[PDB]
């Protein structure tokens, strides 16, 4: 696509989220970079409200899978260049089980040369001493696979999948997302056969960094089609 050419480069990204889960209110900012051609962006967030009411991986889904790096066999596929540089909205259920539910939407579009995901979550039927608002998930974050497929009625697609983030007792809470994603534009768009996005993200701090904070590598890349 033209959309695609538009990453060819080192992109900057801003984050913005405004948040509300059984009625705490957030934000948080995001800053960094993208490099689609290897698939790996860096990013760090700061909640600009003071003490994030959630813990950070349970927002690390939120928080741009137009950096995928899609294997020149599979450049037909790639949905969230195509519709680049106006962009997506990006809508999520994320049900917690045996707890509450984050629903969100977002819309990523370049301003300026800027790529930009802004996000409104709500977040409600939360338990107050569950894993989330009693922030008992381990700092870290498992490897993942998002199962994509065309929604041609909407010109766009949905995806569905499992995650898995480990609790400090080393039990596991499940966050079920399903997914679905639709031009902001008219203007053609990529619709894709089935494939999937493999994704690593990687969670650090930054000690000079007073505020509630989170600093981000992600690696992501297509797979699951084969010329």
């Amino acid at each position: 696509s033209k959309g695609e050419e538009l990453f060819t480069g080192v992109v900057p990204i801003l984050v913005e989220l405004d948040g509300d889960v059984n009625g705490h209110k957030f934000s948080v900012r995001g800053e960094g970079e993208g490099d689609a051609t290897n698939g790996k962006l860096t990013l760090k967030f700061i909640c600009t409200t003071g003490k994030l009411p959630v813990p950070w991986p349970t927002l690390v889904t939120t928080l741009v899978q137009c950096f995928s790096r899609y294997p020149d066999h599979m450049k037909r596929h790639d949905f969230f260049k195509s519709a680049m540089p106006e962009g997506y909205v990006q809508e999520r259920t994320i049900s917690f089980k045996d707890d509450g539910t984050y629903k969100t939407r977002a819309e990523v579009k370049f301003e300026g040369d800027t790529l930009v995901n802004r996000i409104e979550l709500k977040g409600i039927d939360f338990k107050e001493d569950g894993n989330i608002l009693g922030h008992k998930l381990e700092y870290n974050f498992n490897s993942h696979n998002v199962y994509i497929t065309a929604d041609k009625q909407k010109n766009g697609i949905k995806a569905n999948f499992k995650i898995r983030h480990n609790v400090e007792d080393g039990s596991v809470q499940l966050a079920d997302h399903y997914q679905q994603n639709t031009p902001i534009g008219d203007g053609p768009v990529l619709l894709p056969d089935n494939h999937y996005l493999s994704t690593q993200s990687v969670l650090s701090k930054d000690p000079n960094e007073k505020r509630d904070h989170m600093v981000l590598l992600e690696f992501v890349t297509a797979a699951g089609i084969t010329h």
